[PDB]
């Protein structure tokens, strides 16, 4: 009856591209008993306030997670032209969502570093024309077309990776390139929080 928020607690998290999402329905939360764990450095909200997200009740809370850089914030904002918010990591434009960057404690053993940090720079689609490059961005609630190409983590900073597609998916190629941040020396998470409002299924709710 209380939100089990471990997986996210326990080994290494993933990359922004591979994010880990994490759904929760009927069940109570302590939102504060969480962050306590993290240095929080960012924390910023759409359509709803930090406070009014801990201390209110939901039908669903979606939470997503992953390594990020802090130096890398503006790419996160859907104002800038940024690789992130393009190609790696949306949250949904419709529904109340919260975005927060934090530090992971030498304390917090129980979560292990990656080697880097990864993230999609590019990914474009090639016409039949083999002339004129269509990027693919990705959509809400979705991972993005070229997460099929791209590896889990990137070996080297300004790999490319191609795909043939077959005329099922509509022809032509499927191009990604991958790009390296240096790892930390605290590592330095992304927290990607999701809410819906229901009518009588509103059970998601904070622990009094
Ligand atoms: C645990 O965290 C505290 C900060 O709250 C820090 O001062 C301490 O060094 C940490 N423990 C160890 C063994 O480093
Ligand atoms: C549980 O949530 C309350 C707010 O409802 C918060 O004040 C408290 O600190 C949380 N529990 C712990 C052990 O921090």
């Amino acid at each position: 009856v209380e939100c089990d928020f471990s997986p996210l607690l326990s080994g290494t998290p993933p990359q922004v591209y591979n994010f880990k999402r994490l759904v929760f329905t009927n069940c109570n939360y302590n939102l504060t008993k969480l962050l306590s764990l993290f240095s929080v450095n960012d924390f910023t909200c759409s359509q709803i306030s930090p406070a009014a997200i801990a201390s209110n009740c939901y039908s669903s809370l979606i939470l997503d997670y992953f390594s990020y850089p802090l130096s890398m914030k503006s790419d996160l904002s859907v104002s800038s032209a940024g690789p992130i918010s393009q190609f790696n990591y949306k949250q949904s434009f419709s529904n109340p969502t919260c975005l927060i960057l934090a530090t992971v404690p030498h304390n917090l053993t129980t979560i292990t570093k990656p080697l880097k940090y990864s993230y999609i720079n590019k990914c474009s689609r090639f016409l039949s024309d083999d002339r004129t490059e269509v990027p693919q961005l990705v959509n809400a609630n979705q991972y993005s077309p070229c997460v099929s190409i791209v590896p889990s983590t990137v070996w080297e900073d300004g790999d490319y990776y191609r795909k043939q597609l077959s005329p099922l998916e509509g022809g032509g190629w499927l191009v990604a390139s991958g790009s390296t941040v240096a790892m930390t020396e605290q590592l330095q998470m992304g927290f990607g929080i999701t809410v819906q409002y229901g009518t009588d299924t509103n059970s998601v709710c904070p622990k009094l």
